[PDB]
């Protein structure tokens, strides 16, 4: 439990602090941008105009993910879309593949395969009653691991809190502020071969508002 990981070479890092930050990402649905005291504020158009907000880079696999979150207004829920891809190992944005525009099933039952977090799951009541951050592998939506989520609801919040994720081959493992959520190993044979390379992309649920900062990926290096 908890394979010691170290941070190696920076691979790429984004202050998301302007409009210039983020002129090549790809929203996909109702999402707002905004950069009030320069970070990056993500909200929605309507009470349902759910998206994805992608990075542009494939990243490798091997890699420690981090960024700031700040949850600023409920209800809402956040979701981390990692190793994303075509089924056929084509780049996200190519053009073969089908047009998505934030509707979930586009991600978890579509032409790509991809694994993702969700953390902050507070849109409905059922979310709302038992905390937890939940790790999915697709096409499939299936069910990889699950922790209790120690993020307050915004009116408690001391934000923001550090978010750190690492992707190695088979393993995924999760942390807030350093404490560990979740982690699975991917054994191969179970949901499909392990996903390696691929996109990072930032969905919420509408209502959600929410505040991001510092986005990194760096090597991980298991000791």
């Amino acid at each position: 439990s908890n394979a010691m990981y170290k941070e190696g070479a920076c691979l790429y890092r984004n202050p998301l602090r302007s409009k210039s930050d983020v002129k090549d990402w790809r929203m996909e649905g109702g999402g707002q941008i905004s950069f009030d005291d320069h970070s990056l504020h993500l909200s929605h158009v309507q009470d349902e105009a759910h998206f994805v907000f992608w990075c542009p880079e494939t990243f490798p696999d091997g890699i420690i993910v981090t960024w700031d979150f700040s949850p600023i207004e409920q209800p809402g829920l956040c979701m981390l879309f990692f190793a994303a891809a075509g089924i056929r190992g084509e780049d996200l944005f190519d053009p073969s593949l089908r047009k998505r525009t934030g509707t979930y099933p586009e991600y978890h039952s579509g032409d790509i395969n991809a694994l993702h977090l969700s953390y902050f799951r507070r849109k409905y009541a059922e979310e709302r009653a038992f905390r937890t951050c939940n790790l999915r592998k697709s096409r499939g939506f299936h069910l990889a691991a699950m922790g209790a989520d120690p993020l307050p609801s915004p009116d408690d919040a001391d934000s923001p809190y550090r978010m750190k994720l690492i992707k190695d081959k088979g393993y995924v493992h999760f942390s807030i502020n350093g404490l560990p959520i979740l982690e699975w190993m991917d054994d191969g044979s179970t949901y499909g071969p392990v996903l390696t390379k691929g996109k990072i992309g930032f969905r919420q649920m509408a209502p959600m508002k929410a505040v991001y900062r510092d986005f990194a990926v760096h090597q991980a290096v298991r000791r």
